[PDB]
């Protein structure tokens, strides 16, 4: 079945029924984003290492084993972001500052430094580091790139042109040898008001574009302290790539954020779940009406203080899965999990925007009083030829793979 026994060093996951995992890696630095080469190989974004390749002998189910890794791309600036292109030839993975392009051999499994060029640039900023990377398959010639804000509340993601919480795409057809990389804000407008939206994934139902947002954290309502339970984590829908409809627009951040508990929250006037009101910093003239007409609400919302930082669809589009990496604002821990939302045929949830329930579980932390001391915290997940579902958990140092039984 497996070369190594990896064991988890905390209380272990529980896979809801009809699921199971495996570890299969151990001792990374800090495990973000990953993806599948051509090569069958296991491409690790390495936060403060750079790009790792796993090469696995694969025994079928979750039987796979680590029996080789290789430093791809040394650059301990490299700190989220990574993809591949459809051909498997070229490799694109992100600092603060630049998203870079590298040509990979796929024969020699090998990436000559000398072959990197910066596609984007100008993203740097305070807080909010990771610059996430998707490139589209539909258009796989777009790259999207997200980024957040420079402080919890960023009075600069106000100015679109700063270029602050939001999500650009770029068409990387369009760029020679000669010429330099883009400006961050010379990018297509995919949404801005998204404080931090990690997660970035295309549904291929349809090509709908879609983001996880971490909101706002130590929330106050008329001055009334409410963080426990708001605002919630949101799901945001940026319309299709190559049109403009429902994309564009304004999620709200720092003016406006979505309702989860309705439960003794100050002016809940006809809110429901889903909906967003104004910010008690919102800018003078903001209020609950102007969030209503001026922004865009959430298609979905999540348990506050989740931290969602990837959605990944499965090849029906039928499903979606998510990455909750824990809450660090919230007095007894949520999140720490990785669960599912289910997806109609117009590539839409088949839940409605004010359900509490539309995430599913599906690997969990049995006691969410240890987090995140000992817990893992999910953040970047892939799926492989046949499937089967593997993810990061950056704190712990481990990839585990994941599948029904
Ligand atoms: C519309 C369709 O083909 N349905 C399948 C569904 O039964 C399955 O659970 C999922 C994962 O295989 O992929 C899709
Ligand atoms: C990056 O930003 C600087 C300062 O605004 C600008 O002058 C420069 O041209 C930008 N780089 C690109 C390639 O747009
Ligand atoms: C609004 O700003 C105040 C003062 O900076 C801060 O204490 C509070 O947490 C903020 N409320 C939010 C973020 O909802
Ligand atoms: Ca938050
Ligand atoms: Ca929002």
């Amino acid at each position: 079945c497996t070369t190594n026994n990896l064991q988890v060093t905390y209380p272990a996951p529980v896979a809801a029924d009809g699921w199971e995992y495996r570890l299969i890696s151990t001792g990374l630095t800090a495990p973000r984003s990953i993806v599948f080469d051509s090569t069958g190989g296991l491409l690790v974004l390495d936060a403060g290492v750079g790009v790792r390749r796993l090469t696995l002998q694969d025994n079928g189910g979750t039987c796979l084993s680590v029996t080789a890794n290789a430093t791809l791309i040394a650059d301990t600036a490299l700190n989220h972001g990574l993809a591949i292109s459809a051909d498997g030839g070229t490799i694109y993975a992100s600092t603060v500052n630049d998203v870079y392009a590298y040509t990979y051999n796929e024969q020699t499994n090998t990436v000559d430094p000398t072959t990197r060029r910066t596609v984007v640039t100008n993203m740097t900023n305070t807080d909010h580091v990771t610059r996430t990377l998707l490139l589209s398959s539909r258009l796989p010639n777009e790259l999207l790139v997200s980024r957040g804000s420079a402080a919890n509340e960023d009075p600069q993601a106000r100015n679109v042109t700063s270029g602050h919480s939001q999500i650009r795409a770029y068409d990387i057809s369009t760029l020679a040898a000669t010429d330099p990389p883009f400006d961050f804000v010379a990018g297509t407008l995919i949404g801005w008001g998204l404080r931090d939206s990690v997660g970035v994934g295309e549904n291929p139902t349809n090509g709908g574009i879609w983001s996880v947002e971490n909101s706002v954290d130590d929330l106050t309502r008329e001055g009334v302290d409410v963080h426990q339970d708001n605002p919630g984590e949101e799901l945001n829908f940026h319309g299709i790539l190559g049109n403009t409809a429902n994309q564009g627009g304004n999620y709200g951040y720092p003016d406006c954020y979505a309702l989860w508990s309705t439960a003794g929250f100050p002016d809940l006037g006809a809110l429901e779940v889903g909906d967003q009101f104004a910010s008690d910093n919102a800018t003078a003239g903001v209020t609950d009406a102007t969030c209503n007409t001026n922004f865009v609400d959430p298609r979905l919302v999540f348990q506050a203080h989740v931290s969602p930082l990837d959605i990944k669809f499965n090849t029906n589009g039928t499903t979606a899965y998510i990455t909750f990496h824990g809450s660090t604002d919230r007095t007894t821990p949520v999140g720490y999990s990785i669960v599912s939302v289910a997806f109609g045929l117009n590539g839409q949830p088949t839940s409605p925007m004010d359900s509490t329930t539309a995430a599913n579980n599906i690997l969990t932390s049995p006691d969410l009083t240890q987090c995140p001391d000992d817990c893992f915290t999910p953040v970047g997940l892939t799926f492989d030829t046949i499937g089967r579902l593997f993810f990061s958990s950056d704190s712990t140092g481990e990839i585990f793979v994941l599948q029904q039984s």
